């Protein structure tokens, strides 16, 4: 399958089902470009990641760790268990949410049958792990391939669906729901994580062999994002042509959102998205999880149990459930702060892509990292316009 199969169930999980749907219904169309815009900064910085791991042999929390100084590393790694923590939040939530779409339990005993599955999914092994990644990447793809079919049974106005295309937002809450879709798009701890993914992958330390991973990993991950994009513009879209305007009672809230395939799925609909969600939940979970004790390794040396860390993940959870805080909400709050990681993931990334000793004969052409500092900047420069207009005028 490879390490862009692995990302892609990372651009499927719970946040995106969050911002996707609220954004189409509370803002219509206008966000389409967003979707775009993030979508394609995540190929150019996927591959970044993917190649730093094939020609450095090192994934970036390790290069951080051995070049950088030990208060600077303490530093990267602390914000890096907060990307971790955020990332977990809405993955655990979107599971526990979609038990209670299923079966009607509450949030907190949906959490605790959540924290069952996912402590049994620790213990695992490949011959167990196959059966349930492969179904949970069926059940997924399946609804995503029911949104490119609804998008265009649903008839939308293409005049409303091109203006989308068009950068324009409308106040902050337009920004907070921009800056929501982009870190649920390019997300911090797969950027850790891209890299060491494809860094033991290699039969001979050849730059030729290196050269091929890197062709063969650009194929690979830029038909995943565009497959990926394409499915995350039909769920606003679809979204946007079912509550935008209509005024619904929490419209955007996940616990409506059955209804933009109901034209397509009819009574099944309901237990149809739920089923996804459950999937797409539980397995985005795991792949942090594993994906989080890969980073604390590489940045500390050590790591703490594994057991330990899926208990101090779950305490956000429950802390969330038991305030009686709106799940939909808090999915969309924490890809926000997901976003406000990325800069801090890009910098050491677009300056050791950028290095001989670090990359070889590989190092990333000159036209590449600069669209690569493009990006930090729009980045940068988007999440302090929404620190602004959240904290003043
Ligand atoms: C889970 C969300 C998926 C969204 C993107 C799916 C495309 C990449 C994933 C699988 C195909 C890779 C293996 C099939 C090609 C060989
Ligand atoms: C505020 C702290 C975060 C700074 C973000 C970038 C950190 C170091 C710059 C990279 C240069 C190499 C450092 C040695
Ligand atoms: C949050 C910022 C933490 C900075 C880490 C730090 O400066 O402390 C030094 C380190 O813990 C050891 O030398
Ligand atoms: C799939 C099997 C799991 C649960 C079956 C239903 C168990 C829950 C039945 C009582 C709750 C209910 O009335 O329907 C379920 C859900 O709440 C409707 O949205
Ligand atoms: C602490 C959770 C247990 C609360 C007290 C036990 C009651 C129980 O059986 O579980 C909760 C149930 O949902 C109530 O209707
Ligand atoms: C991953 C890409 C999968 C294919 C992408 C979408 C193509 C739609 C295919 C069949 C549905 C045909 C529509 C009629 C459904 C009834
Ligand atoms: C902004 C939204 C982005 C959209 C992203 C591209 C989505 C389209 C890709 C595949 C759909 C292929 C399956 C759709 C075919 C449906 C069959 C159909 O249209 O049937 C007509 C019906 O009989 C009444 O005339
Ligand atoms: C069935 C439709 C669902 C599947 C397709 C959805 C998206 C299709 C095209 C993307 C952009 C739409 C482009 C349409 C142009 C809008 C328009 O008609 O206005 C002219 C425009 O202002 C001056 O080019
Ligand atoms: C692939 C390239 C374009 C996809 C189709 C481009 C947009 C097609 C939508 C045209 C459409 O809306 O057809 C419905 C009806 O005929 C009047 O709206
Ligand atoms: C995710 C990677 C693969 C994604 C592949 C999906 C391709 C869709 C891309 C662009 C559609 C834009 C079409 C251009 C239509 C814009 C119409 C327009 O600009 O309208 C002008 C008017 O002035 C407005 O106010
Ligand atoms: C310093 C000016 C602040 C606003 C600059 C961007 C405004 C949007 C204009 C073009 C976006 C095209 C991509
Ligand atoms: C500059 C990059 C432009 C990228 C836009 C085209 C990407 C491919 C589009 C859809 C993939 C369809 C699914 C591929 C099968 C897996
Ligand atoms: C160094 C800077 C990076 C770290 C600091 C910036 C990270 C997040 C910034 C703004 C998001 C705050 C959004 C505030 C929205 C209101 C929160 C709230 O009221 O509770 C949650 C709500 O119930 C459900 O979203
Ligand atoms: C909004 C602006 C977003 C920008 C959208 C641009 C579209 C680029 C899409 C895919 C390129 C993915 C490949 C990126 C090239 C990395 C390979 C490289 O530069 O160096 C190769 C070297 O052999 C190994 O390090
Ligand atoms: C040739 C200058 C334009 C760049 C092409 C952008 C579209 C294709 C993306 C990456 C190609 C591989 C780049 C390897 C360096
Ligand atoms: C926004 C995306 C790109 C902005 C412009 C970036 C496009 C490429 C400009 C960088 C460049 O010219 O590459 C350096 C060149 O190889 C020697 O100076
Ligand atoms: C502020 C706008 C950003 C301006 C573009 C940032 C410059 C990118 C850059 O300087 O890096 C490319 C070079 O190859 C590194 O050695
Ligand atoms: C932020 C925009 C400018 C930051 C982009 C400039 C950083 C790129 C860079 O490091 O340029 C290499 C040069 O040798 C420096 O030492
Ligand atoms: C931690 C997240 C990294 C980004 C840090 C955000 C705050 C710093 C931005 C300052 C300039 C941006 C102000 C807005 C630019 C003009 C609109
Ligand atoms: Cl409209
Ligand atoms: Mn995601
Ligand atoms: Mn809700």
């Amino acid at each position: 399958l490879g390490p862009a199969v692995i990302a892609s169930i990372a651009y499927m999980d719970p946040g995106n089902f969050a911002t996707n749907i609220e954004g189409g219904a509370r803002y219509g169309y206008s966000l389409l470009w967003v979707i775009l815009a993030a979508n394609l900064m995540a190929m150019v910085i996927q591959n970044l990641s993917a190649n730093l791991g094939i020609a450095s042999g090192r994934n970036l929390p390790e290069l951080i760790r051995e070049r950088w100084p030990r208060p600077l590393v303490w530093f990267y790694w602390i914000q890096a268990e907060l990307v971790a923590m955020a990332t977990d939040l809405a993955e655990f939530l979107g599971a526990a949410l979609a038990i209670q779409l299923l079966t009607g339990l509450p949030m907190f005993w949906g959490a605790v049958v959540t924290g069952v599955v996912t402590f049994w999914l620790l213990n695992l092994q490949k011959r167990g792990t196959r059966p349930l990644e492969l179904a949970v990447g069926a059940f997924v793809l399946m609804i995503g391939v029911a949104y490119l079919v609804q998008v265009v049974l649903a008839r939308p106005d293409l005049a409303a669906v091109g203006a989308g295309f068009v950068p324009r937002l409308q106040g902050p809450g337009s920004a907070y729901l921009a800056v929501g879709i982009i870190g649920a798009t390019v997300m911090p701890h797969v950027i850790y994580l891209h890299s060491a993914l494809t860094q033991g992958r290699i039969q001979t330390d050849t730059t030729e062999e290196k050269r091929r991973l890197v062709r063969l990993n650009r194929v690979d991950v830029i038909a995943a994002m565009g497959l990926a994009g394409l499915i995350n513009m039909s769920m606003l879209a679809v979204a946007a042509a079912t509550f935008h305007g209509k005024n619904v009672e929490n419209a955007g809230d996940l616990t409506t959102a059955y209804q933009t395939l109901t034209p397509l799925l009819g009574p099944a609909a309901s237990v149809l998205f739920a089923v996804a969600l459950l999937a797409s939940g539980l397995s985005s979970s795991a792949v942090g999880t594993m994906a989080g004790d890969v980073i604390m390794q590489g940045f500390m040396g050590f790591h703490i149990p594994l057991w330990l860390r899926r208990l101090i993940t779950m305490l956000p959870a429950f802390i969330v459930i038991l305030l009686g805080m709106d799940p939909s909400s808090v999915l969309i709050l924490s890809q926000v702060i997901l976003c406000f990681g990325v800069p801090f993931a890009l910098v050491p990334l677009l300056l050791f892509t950028a290095r001989r000793d670090v990359m070889g004969a590989l190092v990333t052409r000159r036209s590449f990292t600069v669209i690569g500092w493009v990006i930090a900047v729009i980045i940068i420069a988007l999440n302090g316009y929404l620190l602004w207009e959240l904290l003043g005028g």
